């Protein structure tokens, strides 16, 4: 019975025909422009492909169309199809949305391997490979949304019908979801992914092993962390005498070494920096920008010569010297001013937040979009639809056409290119 299947109440197919109209109708004027500023773009400009904005702007143009039409004929006019005419228009409308998150999904994996492997990006991802892609992307999409045409539907397979969807088997729905949802959650693992990278490389770490006896070069590690930490580092000051040797300066942009110099008759280390020293090699030094301190006395022939020990060690074993090493005589309470002076220009040699905004946001319209509307399905798929749900599903299916809206404002206007083409368009 087709017409279990429709919302009845007037003055809810009032408001289904003004938030699908409305929505619909700016829809397809937004990506329409964007497909006339796409072609006028490669009219004067050979290099921005236009791959990913260009496929999701035919995806939602498309499918706003099929849709909306389809969705006030059915709900407003209790149009009575045969079955396999109304396949044929939910096969459009099938195809072309999950093209659109298909589009989302390519894009995902474009930026997600830019971070993960950098270097290799430019081989992986190509134009001849790009265009393949969209076209093999676009087909599977298609074929997709022609099996129940084709005879995957419930009164042929004689199986239990949907109750939100006509004609529907509900084994053909639980796979269109499965496809969808995999989709889906790459595209938030891709995007997650990369906030939780961008956030760990976002502040700088430094690490402060330091070797004193009687607090002297202590007061200067813990008088230079105070420097660091006004200007956002993440600092681990530890004592010498409690630290484990092998990969001791793993992670850390910036590693400080403070040592004393306690040579009574030649030059010593301090006791508690001397089975750090004899370690150097296991604390991957190689590589590794670090800097120099410590006190001592002037009175004594080497002026603190510990300092002289450790930076000769170090940029033995490769660690880039930032900068020349840090010596205070006496007490170093009175050069405070030479201390904070130095972490300044240790700290001078040497976040992306407006793209972490946009990332949260797709995430935000994601999981707004399309995850109350999946959780319907799935009910139907599994239990049993009373008319409230039905009635639900009718409006949360509105809530894609709202999605087809925000994607030109999310990416489409966001690209400076696509603003230089827009612009070009006037006289000037
Ligand atoms: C036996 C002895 C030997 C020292 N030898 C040196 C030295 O060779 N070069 C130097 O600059 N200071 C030397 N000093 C001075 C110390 O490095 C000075 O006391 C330093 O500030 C100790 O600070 P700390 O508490 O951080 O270890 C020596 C001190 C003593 C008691
Ligand atoms: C309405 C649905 C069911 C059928 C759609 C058929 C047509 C419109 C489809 C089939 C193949 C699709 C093309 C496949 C490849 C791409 C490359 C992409 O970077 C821009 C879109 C573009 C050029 C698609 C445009 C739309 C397209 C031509
Ligand atoms: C009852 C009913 C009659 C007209 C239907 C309408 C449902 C409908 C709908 O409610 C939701 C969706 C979407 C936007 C949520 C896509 C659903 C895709 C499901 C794929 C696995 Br079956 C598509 C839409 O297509 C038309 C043809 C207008
Ligand atoms: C742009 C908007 C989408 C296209 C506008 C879709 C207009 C829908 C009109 C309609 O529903 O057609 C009913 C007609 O009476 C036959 O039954
Ligand atoms: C395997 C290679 C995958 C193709 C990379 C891709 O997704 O290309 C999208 C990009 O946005 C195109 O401009
Ligand atoms: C904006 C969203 C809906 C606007 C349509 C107005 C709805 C009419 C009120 C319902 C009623 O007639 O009782
Ligand atoms: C007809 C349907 C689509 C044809 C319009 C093609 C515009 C997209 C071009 C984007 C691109 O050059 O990659």
């Amino acid at each position: 019975d087709i017409e279990c299947f429709m919302v009845l109440n007037p003055s809810q197919q009032l408001a289904i025909a003004v938030l699908s109209l409305t929505l619909g109708t700016f829809t397809v004027l937004e990506n329409l422009l964007v497909l006339c500023v796409i072609l006028h773009s490669r009219s004067l400009r050979c290099r921005p492909s236009y791959h990913f904005i260009g496929s999701l702007a035919v995806a939602d143009l498309l499918g706003s169309v099929i849709f909306v039409y389809s969705f006030i004929d059915f709900h407003v006019f209790h149009r009575k199809d045969s079955r396999n005419v109304f396949l044929f228009k939910l096969g459009g409308v099938t195809a072309s949305f999950t093209a659109s998150v298909g589009s989302l999904f390519l894009a995902a994996i474009d930026r997600y391997i830019s971070i993960h492997r950098p270097l290799a990006y430019k081989r992986i991802v190509t134009r001849p490979k790009a265009v393949v892609a969209f076209c093999l992307m676009w087909t599977i999409a298609i074929v997709i949304a022609v099996l129940p045409l084709l005879g995957w539907n419930c009164e042929k397979l004689q199986s239990v019908c949907s109750d939100i969807f006509p004609h529907i088997d509900k084994t053909y729905l639980m796979f269109w979801i499965g496809v969808v949802s995999v989709l889906l959650l790459f595209i938030v693992y891709a995007y997650m992914y990369i906030l939780w990278k961008a956030h760990s490389h976002a502040v700088a770490k430094a690490l402060i092993v330091y070797g004193s006896t009687t607090g002297n070069t202590e007061y200067t590690a813990e008088t230079i962390a105070r420097e660091l930490a006004d200007a956002g580092y993440e600092v681990d000051s530890r004592d010498a005498a409690s630290v484990e040797a092998g990969g001791l300066f793993e992670g850390f942009d910036l590693v400080l070494l403070g040592c004393s110099t306690w040579g009574d008759d030649s030059i010593e280390l301090q006791d508690d920096f001397i089975p750090l020293f004899d370690s150097l090699e296991e604390t991957g030094a190689q590589g590794r920008k670090v800097a120099c301190f410590g006190c001592g006395d002037s009175s004594w022939e080497y002026f603190c010569g510990a300092v002289d020990a450790i930076e000769e060690k170090l940029k033995n074993l490769g660690a880039e010297i930032v900068q020349d090493g840090l010596r205070i005589d006496g007490d170093p309470r009175a050069a405070r001013d030479d201390i904070v002076g130095w972490a300044h220009d240790v700290r001078g040699a040497i976040m992306d937040i407006e793209l972490a905004k946009t990332l949260v946001l797709i995430l935000v319209v994601l999981i707004i979009c399309w995850g109350p509307l999946l959780a319907i399905m799935v009910y139907d798929v599994f239990g049993k639809m009373n008319k409230l749900i039905k009635t639900v599903f009718a409006f949360c299916s509105m809530l894609c056409l709202l999605n087809s809206t925000v994607n030109p404002i999310i990416y489409a206007l966001r690209s400076k290119d696509l603003r230089h083409a827009f612009r070009s368009m006037f006289p000037s």
